[PDB]
RNA sequence: CGGAAAAAUUCGCCCAAAUAUAGGGGACAAUUUUUCUAGAGUUUUAUGUAAGAAGGUCGUACUCUAGAGUGGAGAGAUAAA
């Protein structure tokens, strides 16, 4: 009992005048933490050779 | 003691104890893996510069010697001697 109480309240939802108050944060800048490589790492590499030279 | 974004492992950390069997959660922590470039470095003779060291010099003054030099009784010192 002491678990499922306990784990049931880590993973419970947020309040509904928590939500319909709180000012909004662009998940844009909230959750996109992930960095992936440069799509156009192969393009710019292959024109900053020529300039480079 | 110390970056970025992910992953494996510990199950550290937390529920959480009773020195807790067995599990759950994944931010953070430890070992490790793969990427990243903001820290740290390398190249592109920088400029500027009394850091350092070696081997040689220059000059103003000083000093000694010589010219039985010229001159012929003072000089120097000190607040004064
Ligand atoms: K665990
Ligand atoms: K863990
Ligand atoms: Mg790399
Ligand atoms: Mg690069
Ligand atoms: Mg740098
Ligand atoms: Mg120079
Ligand atoms: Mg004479």
């Amino acid at each position: 009992a002491r678990y499922l109480a306990n784990k049931r309240a880590a993973q419970a939802p947020e309040r509904l005048d928590e939500v319909f108050t709180r000012a909004t944060i662009r998940e844009s800048t909230a959750k996109n933490t992930f960095v992936p490589l440069d799509p156009e790492a192969f393009v710019k590499a292959e024109e900053a050779r020529i300039k480079h030279a």
